[PDB]
Parts: C-alpha cells; sequence; structure tokens
C-alpha cells in the first residue's frame, strides 16, 4: 500500500538523480529510454484494451512507468560502485535491460490490480523469459517496499520461468547451454558473442528449487528408504545438466517425477506412479495438467506414463540401469543452502 501511493503521488518521468546518472554516461541514454517508453506505452495500451473491453490502460502503464523509474535509480545507485564508467552506460543503453526493468514494474502493477496473468506481459512485449528472469531478483532488492504478496508474486513468476518457461524452444536458454558475480546489470551486460554468468546463476538455482521439491516428496513418499532421496536427485541432477534435451517444452517437476519412479523401479520398490502422482497436487502452485498432459514428440501429448516409457526411458536407459549395478555412479552433490 505504502509503495503504490509513492507512486500516485511521484512522477510520470525520471527524478533529477537519475538524470544525474544519465549525465554520468557517455552515450547519454535519455533520449533512448524516453523513446522507449512512449512505443512500447503504444504497443501496451493496443495489447491491454485487446484483452479486456484507453482510460485504464494509460494509467496502468504510467504507474509502471513511476516504478519503472524508481527501481532504475536505486538500481543505478548500487550500480554505481560496481561497473565501471564504460559498462555503466552500456547498461543504460541497453534494450533488453530496459524492457525486463520496465516490464518487471507493469507486471507488478497489474498484479496489485488483478486471464491477464504473467507471461502475458512477456507475450506484450515480447520478451523472452530468459531474459526476463534476469532482472526478477534484482528488482526486489531494489524496491524496500514491495509488500508481502507482492514479493511473493515476483517470486512465483521467477518459479515458472526456472520450471517452464526458459525451457520453451528458441528460447535463449539453450543457445547458451550449447556452447558450454550475479547482478541483473551482469547479466544483461553479458555479450551475445560466445563463461555465461547467466547460465551459471540459473542452473545453480534451478538446481535448488528442483532439488528442495524432491525433498519434500523424497520424505512423504520415501521415508521407508531415506536412501533413495540422495540416489533420485543424482539422476534428476545428471538428468538437467547432460540431458538437457528432455527439459526442452516439459516441466521441471516432470523430469522430478520420473527420476523418482524411475529410481524406485531399478530398485525392485513398490511405489507405483499415481501413489506420488496424488502426492505431487499437495504441492503448493502444483497442476494437475502437469502430469495429465506432457509433451512426447511433435506436439503429441499424454500422460506422464506415456511419457516416461516412451520418451524418458528410451532416451535414459543406459544411464538408469548403472544404479542397480556392482559398480553404481557416484552420488551428486546437494545444492548449498
Amino acid at each position: 500500500q505504502q509503495l503504490m501511493m509513492i507512486l500516485n503521488s511521484a512522477s510520470d518521468q525520471p527524478s533529477e538523480n537519475l538524470i544525474s546518472y544519465f549525465n554520468n554516461c557517455t552515450v547519454n541514454p535519455k533520449e533512448s529510454i524516453l523513446k522507449r517508453v512512449k512505443d512500447i506505452g503504444y504497443i501496451f495500451k493496443e495489447k491491454f484494451a485487446k484483452a479486456v473491453g484507453v482510460e485504464i490502460g494509460s494509467q496502468r502503464y504510467k504507474l509502471g512507468v513511476r516504478l519503472y523509474y524508481r527501481v532504475m535509480e536505486s538500481m543505478l545507485k548500487s550500480e554505481e560502485e560496481r561497473l565501471s564508467i564504460q559498462n555503466f552506460s552500456k547498461l543504460l543503453n541497453d534494450n533488453i535491460f530496459h524492457m525486463s526493468l520496465l516490464a518487471c514494474a507493469l507486471e507488478v502493477v497489474m498484479a496489485t490490480y488483478s486471464d491477464l496473468s504473467f507471461p502475458w506481459i512477456l507475450n506484450v512485449l515480447n520478451l523472452k523469459a530468459f531474459d526476463f528472469y534476469k532482472v526478477i531478483e534484482s528488482f526486489i532488492k531494489a524496491e524496500g517496499n514491495l509488500t508481502r504478496e507482492m514479493i511473493k508474486h515476483l517470486e512465483r513468476c521467477k518459479h515458472r520461468i526456472m520450471e517452464s518457461l526458459a525451457w520453451l524452444s528458441d528460447s535463449p536458454l539453450f543457445d547458451l547451454i550449447k556452447q558450454s558475480n550475479h547482478t541483473a546489470a551482469d547479466m544483461y551486460l553479458e555479450p551475445v558473442r560466445a563463461k555465461s554468468t547467466s547460465l551459471s546463476l540459473f542452473y545453480k538455482k534451478v538446481y535448488r528449487l528442483a532439488y528442495l521439491r524432491l525433498n519434500t516428496l523424497c520424505e512423504r513418499l520415501l521415508s521407508e528408504h531415506p536412501e533413495l532421496e540422495h540416489i533420485i536427485w543424482t539422476l534428476f541432477q545428471h538428468t538437467l545438466q547432460n540431458e538437457y534435451e528432455l527439459m526442452r517444452d516439459r516441466h521441471l517437476d516432470q523430469i522430478m517425477m520420473c527420476s523418482m519412479y524411475g529410481i524406485c523401479k531399478v530398485k525392485n520398490i513398490d511405489l507405483k506412479f499415481k501413489i506420488i502422482v496424488t502426492a505431487y497436487k499437495d504441492l503448493p502452485h502444483a497442476v494437475q495438467e502437469t502430469f495429465k498432459r506432457v509433451l512426447i514428440k511433435e506436439e503429441e501429448y499424454d500422460s506422464i506414463i506415456v511419457f516416461y516409457n516412451s520418451v524418458f526411458m528410451q532416451r535414459l536407459k543406459t544411464n538408469i540401469l548403472q544404479y542397480a549395478s556392482t559398480r553404481p555412479p557416484t552420488l551428486a552433490p546437494i545444492p548449498h543452502i
């Protein structure tokens, strides 16, 4: 609420201190920013009215712009001490950065006055999910006045990217994988020419997420053999690392479910899919469609079992059978607290 009243009384264009920073740039970007704001405003108002039968669409967008500008300033204030004069100015003239900061401010506004739910704004601004991921944490950390529910929303936005949206085809994440600290500005200053801080942070966070979800379902379902959780994590984590094609257009929680059934299957452990798959519904934001509609190949979808036997097993039979031999694979590290 407080932030929402700083914005209503605030201004639709940059503070003077924010312009101080524009005056610290070699290529004064301010011209480019104002143009970006207006051209985006045009596309935003269209797609806005296009879905809800302007007046509201214009006012949503201006609050975002006030939030966009407030956070940029705060963000630039940390980045003074971190970036060279050259990197500072490259940031302020970087399209994908500014697109992502504004898209994140706008999502805040949209979801406060809340389907139009995320990722609508990323389809509005044609902004790749993986690009947007780079801004979220630094955004939360640059706006001390986000409410709890709202932080929860950005984090939910963040987690859906980690679990699916970054794994969509044509998503740049796959281009970054093939070639194989951590502020939003660091990740946007990455070039598009051939190690990626962006990929390293994403995979690191994904592993902590993916494991914590594994841990929950393993304690409920594998308390009879607490020995299986670390083995299942090994299959899961090996799969995310070296068989990353399996995640393409699929869901992190789908790979988690196959791994637990797979490991229990080669351990001759009686734990059927539906026994765990019913337990997955009891995860916080879980959906039934996650195990009811699973991609096989060329746009053909089916249950998770059809995915298990017809795609998952076909691709991992060589790895999975090592876990029951006299020379099982070495166990993968647990992601750090």
